[PDB]
């Protein structure tokens, strides 16, 4: 059983990027359009046998990604794959896992039940919006974190990286806000909205790095990047993994104080580096990568989780 | 347990009348887009312990149709509602129905799975193109016929429609054109092609009825209509059930000889009508109210197979 | 069908206030252990047709209650009930939603399968640990919130409850305390751990109220309320919807400053309310009682998220 | 993992011909009737880890052959073989396969879930009825052709081949037939009902060969072959994938002018050849060989759809 | 919801008298065989939102009596039945109800698999042969008992019978017997095999009646009955709830010294009777009847255990 | 993929055993309990690609341990183990194998069940109580037999083992009894209640040896003890696969009669062999070591049914 790396639509620079790690062709595959716009998939070679993973990741025409996704997916079952993985980027209706006290859907269960039902035998993903998603699959999930890349570029890019104060933009990911304070040694702040901000710990003369997992429509990192200029902060940093940037994002972040929006290419970025001056991008093609070359010779994939390949 | 009849954004018109036929008003619900383009369902009124019913047909941009029906299904289920069903008027992904010597999905299976993990207990539907979509799924499937409509439509509309031929396009949906035959005691034609079409059955001097279930690009019934002038005939008309009218299908119909294409309203058809004067629209929402009210109150739904309520 | 109440040994008590709240009976049962420790079951009734509905929480022996559940489900889905219901007060396993970077299981996935797989179609409970948990579900879960019932409480035993301040213990609870404090209109408050913790918002002179969803060690409630008191706070209570006080909780809340440590009765607590005189007890078998009726005649339960009955 | 064939009792000439084409000897296994004629089943060899198929045609007594089939996969999969395949040559209630306005069971449908819950991994079978058939599985299903073998039967045994006309009897097979004159570069015709038959194409002075998927009571090509004579067609060939003769085919067909009626044996047919002398028989056990060695050996399938092996 | 009884082939005169004790007529269906022996099921009216109750016993062709059920199951739930229940009386491959140290089938629970995969919801039954095999279900089985049936008839039959003893053929069915004793007030005795059997309890003098659930060769009970009268007993009555009596049965019995042989009629036993003079058949419809009506109306069904109805 | 043998927290002691004969280490695991008494497991090392295999039977605190294994089995499939076989060599719950005119569950289903919706793939035991538990999984399970050990045990320690008399202390065990009697060649008796006991074969001045699968309370053995001693046999022996020894059975035992007590290690019995001077543990881990290995390696299990390793 080999590997065989599919692309979906999505993002076809991470999977050539994924590609070429393995030292891989990408497998032939036609995903296109029907007149009347249903997805048309067809695989152009035979997975029989084989250890098939598909790359595609929730970003741009979301339902038109996650239905060619699962199209795939069961087009693969179907031809005797051995083994289908979906290695999901940024996962889909990721902040749809709750209901809340609302007649809701939790539309993050139901993308997990149909990527199931599809036939995925295993999920690879990078920071889960909330690792509780995990529970709503039955196949096993590796949620890969890109903490060691963020960790990398903090030291190599930011000079003053030994006195700087990394920032939560609210409560909820102040956790993740704490490993990386952990792992570099300097102090953390947290902000959150009482649309007054408040904010604790010293991060006067010193550098200020807003961490989170998505920046959407930006609103949270802006406010809270004014606020940390008023607190008498140096330069402001915002690092994200999913630079998803949609609405009036871009518009936000130009008229923002920020020195520099660091985000993975957990969704492709090219267009939105053109609007935008200060966003730059960190590959993360090789711990996907590495991901799926330890899943298939079942070597620990848990190792990556502080290691940088 | 009352009925509550739910529309998807697909066909809103379609989901009033419906709901005007059987007496109630929409349920309230907000189907709107996230920012990031992912499907938002907030029920806007209890559905526990009622008989839900979810109007969305496969039209339009399918994929974000196929999602909010999934999300709202879901919605609705872990909302604890008695029972819920899917009334789908016309079927997505219902032409990938097989493989055949391809390396390609079985997609309407795909779909018939993922409805059935989102909660659906039941699935209306007219004229699926294929009726073996059926066994796709283990919850019970009633398949409706534009039949008895269309045969009021032709009775009421074409003058000579006692010396008429129907002609099927193909020889796919002789069964189809067979079965209208028998009903009005007219002749039945066939055609097949050999980029020639080979015509069985006198149509000289008598009005020709191809018949069909869908007109997607509508080469195949300008291409038969063609034919069928070659052939002798007065004037020949088109009546199918799906008018998807995707691609250049108005623009070939707008340069065909047909008298009328006549579709059912399963896909709104109002902008395809400001632009091809010969576009006319039956009325099914009678069948698909009598069917939902049927079952609803355990009364036969196959007694609609034959009778216009 | 009518409603039929069971009680596992667990809370006994709770069962029969939910028994009288409803003007019922508790259903005729055995529950006790074989000589070799195995859970014996016996149903005392007929249970055909009928909407059971079994009372039993996380509490106390956790395995020996979660597996008397389990049994007591299956015991009444293979008696032939029409439907089986789980009312959990306390979710076991609740805190194991998640991995984490370990090689841990996700517990309370696992007991949402066996709860499933042993027939219960419907679950109620009260402030899930993580709300993600009802998407650990295929079948319904209705996750009730203590807070009406803390609310009452406040206004009527806190007499400076206006000028009071909410104080969450950590950054996760700060949601939850934000609530009360949008419905009391009162400051709120965080506190977070950097051995030293760290205050937001001012508390002189003011009450204080830790509020969370338990209590196990009461590390957290006790540290905390060691700060508040170090930041000029005149009394500080703690309200908790599930008191487990397990290990040396009860020896920390006899030495901690706490004027009350308030808790629902999801669990019983007449042993702890013996050797710690400043826990107080909520009912909420109101609430729960509510929620069984209103499940089975099929009004609204989400009525109840802000409604006292 | 080894290749491990079984012989139910339907086609055991069939068995034989695939176990010696792969090498092998068949399995040890007992399939007898208990006294009150319940399937007996005993494996007399351990299939621990291995790969099984297990050769059973939808023949004879089919009720019978199907629950030797459904215990055989029983219990090998509960004796801990790694895979479980069903190699069915002739697929039972096949053309039960939708419902089509009548109260009636889709058999096929049955079939399938039935083969899937006895623990069937793989299914392997020539020419389905109706490919739609390949979807009611959520397990891969390798639909092989017998047209490689036909198109060789035709060259060597036809010397007027090139000038042949290939018939469908009914507008269902067109297809089929279309498939077969694209790889002969012959005419083709179809033929369909109106008691009367009408016929497109030129047969006269030409041999015409009917091509079918199967002959149950032979009625369908008998009347075919009448209206082929009537047509001027100089010989009428029948070539059918499923040689089933059930009723009165053979009286029929002894009573018809075809020159010969060849079918594939998916379906024992010494029996009937002993009253027939005009039925020849193509062997097809090479391509069900080299299609389990394919799925065994991970190699391509599909290339036996177009190369005789 | 009303009751709809369905009759398969195997028993109908059976299914008639269930039909005349519950005042209903039986539904009409085609149960036939297509000519290639497939089975051919039609629903002859409405069963959408009734209770179904098919009637099929595990008797003479036994494998086309089971298609046939599993069938018309079929038919029935995707005819949209509000509840389909399977009335089984003797249950096939029962007494294939485990592995024993050989690599054979669990035949039994492939069955309860096949029923419950069709879609029944709820089996009824008599004296299954193991009552472990309920656990081969998901959904309810109620495992009706004709031992009030058989009392009633020892009483009313046997004008010795406060002194007669009951005795078991082998040590599997001493329970049995034990609770038929207990009902009689009257001695049980044991009787197994070292082709010697031994006999323990007193018989001299004194009516013997052997119990069992099934006769199908007889051998076992006949070699019983030679050793009762070997052992000085006056008279040997045998009581079976099941007689299938295949092979030799009839002879056997005919050869024996039997007073009677008393079986229920789960089984047809017209046939038999005429071969046999000393076959009496109790008639257990009533037990049925009220079994299907106390699920319908949601009543106590164990209440059948002790009482004839 | 390598074997990887992990203990629960039941029987330590008999998973080293195993994990010396195998020539391996135990897995890394942690199984604690966190401080409200939930389990608390955590897996040292990766397991992913490999075979799993958890040893822990249904002894001790009964609920806990099957907990904890249902937790491990968790565990160790969400961290992608590629096959996790449960090694249960008592198996909890097995006497409620059945109903019985009891509304009482059937706790075996549901243990395995839970078994398999944890993720078990495999489940090795031994001498289940009723070997139709097998039919409870849809998973293949080994059922292995102690009867090659306990035949090495009576002939090394029985000098008098070719005169002896082999007894079932009911009528339910005498299978077994005679399996034994036949590997001996030595007579079997029978022995049951009518408060008094019958007994069937000659035991004067022959030592007696009853055989069972469990001695729980050991009410059955030391009443058919005290029958033997009454009929004259020399010296009683009691051979039993599982010693619970739950309740007053040491004191029973004690008091009984028997020269020794011999059961097998499926269970820990150093506490009880402390209080208990006549009873003596045959050790069966090679016959658990050598059907791991050889379900690992894909050789026969069986031959381990007559076959001492
Ligand atoms: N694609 C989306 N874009 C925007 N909002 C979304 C999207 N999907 C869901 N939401 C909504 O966003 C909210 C979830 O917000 P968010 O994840 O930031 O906070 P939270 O889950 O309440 O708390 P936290 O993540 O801090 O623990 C819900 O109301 C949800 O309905
Ligand atoms: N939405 C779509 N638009 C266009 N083509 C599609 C669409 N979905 C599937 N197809 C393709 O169309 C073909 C199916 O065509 P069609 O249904 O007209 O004929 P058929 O299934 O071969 O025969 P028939 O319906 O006459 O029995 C397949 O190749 C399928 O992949
Ligand atoms: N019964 C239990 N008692 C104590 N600790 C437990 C229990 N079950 C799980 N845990 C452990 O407790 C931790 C979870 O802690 P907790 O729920 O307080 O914080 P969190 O989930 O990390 O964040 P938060 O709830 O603030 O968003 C995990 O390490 C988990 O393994
Ligand atoms: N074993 C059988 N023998 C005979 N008739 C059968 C059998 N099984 C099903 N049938 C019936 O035969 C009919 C199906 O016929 P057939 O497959 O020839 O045509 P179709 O499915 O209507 O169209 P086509 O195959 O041309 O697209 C149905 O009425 C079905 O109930
Ligand atoms: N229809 C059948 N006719 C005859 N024998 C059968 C049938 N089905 C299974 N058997 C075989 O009969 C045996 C089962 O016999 P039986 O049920 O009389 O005894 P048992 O299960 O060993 O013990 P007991 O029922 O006394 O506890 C098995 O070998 C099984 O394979
Ligand atoms: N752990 C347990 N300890 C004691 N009794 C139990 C236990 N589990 C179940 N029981 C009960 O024990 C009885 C089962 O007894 P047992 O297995 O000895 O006999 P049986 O199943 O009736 O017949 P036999 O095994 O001889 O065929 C049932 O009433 C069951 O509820
Ligand atoms: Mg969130
Ligand atoms: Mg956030
Ligand atoms: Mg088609
Ligand atoms: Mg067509
Ligand atoms: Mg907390
Ligand atoms: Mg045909
Ligand atoms: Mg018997
Ligand atoms: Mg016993």
């Amino acid at each position: 059983p080999n590997i065989k790396i599919f692309s979906g639509s999505s993002h076809q620079d991470l999977s050539q990027k994924i590609a070429d790690r393995l030292g891989l062709e990408l497998g032939k595959v036609v995903t296109k359009k029907f007149s009347n716009q249903e997805t048309c998939v067809e695989i152009g070679e035979s997975v029989r046998g084989e250890d098939v993973y598909i790359v595609q990741s929730g970003c741009g025409e979301i339902n038109d990604n996650l239905m060619e996704l699962l199209i795939m997916i069961n087009a693969c079952k179907i031809a005797s794959a051995s083994r289908v993985t979906a290695v999901i980027p940024c996962f889909p209706y990721a902040r749809q896992d709750k209901k809340d006290k609302s007649r809701a859907p939790i539309s993050a269960k139901l993308v997990a039940n149909m990527l199931s039902v599809a036939g995925a035998d295993h999920i690879i993903t990078m920071d889960l919006h909330a690792s509780q998603i995990q529970g709503f699959f039955d196949i096993p999930v590796d949620n890969l974190y890109a903490e060691p890349a963020v960790l990398k570029w903090i030291r190599e890019n930011i000079s003053e990286w030994r006195n700087c104060t990394i920032v939560s933009p609210d409560a909820g990911g102040a956790k993740r806000v704490t490993s990386i304070a952990d792992r570099l040694n300097v102090d953390f702040a947290l902000i959150h909205k009482e649309d007054r901000m408040v904010l604790v710990g010293d991060v006067k003369d010193r550098v200020a790095i807003l961490v989170d997992d998505m920046a959407d429509t930006c609103g949270t990192i802006c406010h809270a990047a004014d606020k940390l200029l008023s607190a008498g902060a140096t330069r402001v940093y915002a690092i994200l993994t999913h630079g998803i940037f949609s609405g009036p994002a871009i518009s936000r972040i130009n008229n923002a104080c920020f020195e520099a929006v660091v985000v993975t290419n957990t969704i492709p970025q090219e267009d939105k580096m053109k609007h935008c001056s200060k966003i730059q991008v960190i590959d993360i093609s090789m711990i996907l990568a590495e991901a799926i070359r330890r899943t298939h010779n079942g070597e620990s994939v848990s190792y990556l989780f502080s290691h940088v390949p």
